[PDB]
């Protein structure tokens, strides 16, 4: 067992890449602020429906021009754990399983986390907020493994049938009351704020909704343009309500897509709204999701490097100064000149700059034509694509952390964290 974690942590060591002395440590101690905006594909990304653009706020931020770069090649990686899949990634730069949920099925294996490290290494308190009861998707358990310090469930809101639609909290109240909980914590934090409203099958009252549907014929599709306008108008308010609370200029803040909404269910009605056959290739350039991170100090911008949700610890715990050289982790930092472009997936499919692997076959991302003949680097890279996920569910499998006496990571114990009932 020792020696199985023994070969993990060998295996992680090659990838390793020294930050950006432009970026490294810049944000040291500031307050880094998450957002996770449910279902988000960026497709949606200066698209217009009836002459309306559905994200025009996400749309001015995805200029550049606003302070967040924007990474438009950047995917989730999840399976089928949905939203705990994108959680369980970005908090540790592991994968989920290949079946079932990492967060149901692994909630008390032992973790080396970002929200940890981050309270250990500068004094951090870390903290999620979500409109939905704590034990949906084993939360309650896996936070206290994860060490983070609070969770402000759906108790801490009025749940009432006005606040509420879908699954729990509407997502326009959800930010105007986490801005306000926010407002109110102690320097440094590191808050997740994880949305709802944007979330199948993407219904929304009519009284709620500021655009009109698509007229696809497919409700799922149609439903989500209504969805995806209201989460884009919630996000507005929230940035607004950051720069009103003086927690906008000296925060980190982060901005990324869960995983898809939009299943191959719906390539008829995709093919209507987006002019185009779904092709497995394209519905592989649809599993965009997107980054948006703003740093104090820097300025916003486009960065075309191809990544996925692994390689977001290792960017923060850069940002933040910290030495990552004994973490396991399998993502490599965004801003390092030396950042791994290459983005398995789940199913065993990949993505790299130049090409994409789906389903057994390679086409150049240009145009989405078979290619023909092998890439100079393509036995090597899928031959990583396949050891990365095996690798990852050996540490998940094996729970192999128990074994890591690390030098720079204080075993958390779980029975330390308690979520008390909120006031509402
Ligand atoms: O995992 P999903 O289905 O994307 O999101 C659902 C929830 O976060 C529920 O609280
Ligand atoms: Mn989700």
């Amino acid at each position: 067992s020792e020696d199985d974690l023994t070969k993990v942590l060998n295996y992680t060591k090659q990838r390793q890449t020294e930050p950006n002395p432009e970026y490294y440590g810049v944000a040291k101690k500031k307050n880094i602020i998450k957002i996770h905006l449910e279902s988000f594909q960026t497709f949606l990304i200066n698209k217009k429906v009836n002459g309306k653009e559905v994200t025009p706020f996400l749309n001015k931020l995805s200029s550049g021009k606003e302070q967040f770069t924007y990474f438009p090649n950047f995917f989730h990686q999840t399976g089928q754990g949905k939203a705990s899949d994108s959680e369980f990634t970005m908090d540790n730069s592991l994968y989920g399983l290949p079946q079932g949920s990492a967060f149901s099925l692994k909630g008390d294996n032992t973790y080396q986390s970002l929200p940890a490290i981050l309270d250990q290494k500068q004094g951090y308190k870390s903290d999620v907020m979500h409109g939905d009861y704590k034990t949906f998707w084993n939360r309650d358990q896996v936070y206290k493994h994860f060490g983070i310090d609070k969770f402000y469930d759906a108790t801490y809101y009025d749940m009432s049938d006005k606040n509420v639609v879908n699954l729990g909290l509407k997502d326009k109240i959800f930010f105007k009351d986490s801005a306000n909980y926010q407002a109110k914590m102690k320097s440094p934090f590191y808050s997740h704020l994880i949305t709802l409203t944007n979330h199948y099958p993407f219904t929304l009252d009519e009284k709620d909704a500021t655009i009109e549907k698509s007229n696809t014929g497919d409700a799922t599709v149609d439903g989500y343009i209504q969805t995806a306008r209201y989460l884009d108008e919630a996000l507005e308010e929230y940035i607004n309500d950051l720069k009103k609370k003086g927690l906008y200029d000296n925060s980190v803040i982060m901005i990324y897509g869960d995983h898809y909404g939009i299943s191959e269910n719906h390539n008829n009605a995709m093919e209507k709204l987006l002019g185009e056959k779904i092709t497995p290739a394209k519905f592989t350039d649809l599993n965009r999701t997107g980054f948006w991170i703003k740093i104090p100090g820097k300025s916003g911008g486009i960065n075309n490097e191809y990544a996925g949700q692994v390689d977001v610890m290792p960017t923060i715990l850069h940002l933040a100064g910290i030495d990552t050289k004994n973490y396991l982790m399998f993502g490599t930092d965004l801003f390092s000149k030396g950042h791994n472009q290459v983005v398995p997936f789940r199913n065993g499919d990949f993505i790299t700059k130049d090409y994409k692997y789906v389903n057994g076959k390679i086409y150049s991302n240009k145009n989405n034509e078979l290619i023909t003949t092998q890439p100079a680097d393509f036995e090597k890279n899928k031959k990583q694509v396949e050891k990365d996920l095996e690798m990852s569910d050996n540490v998940l499998n094996g729970d192999l952390f128990r074994f890591y006496k690390n030098p720079d990571f204080k075993k958390v114990n779980p029975s330390k964290y308690k979520y008390e009932t909120g006031p509402k």
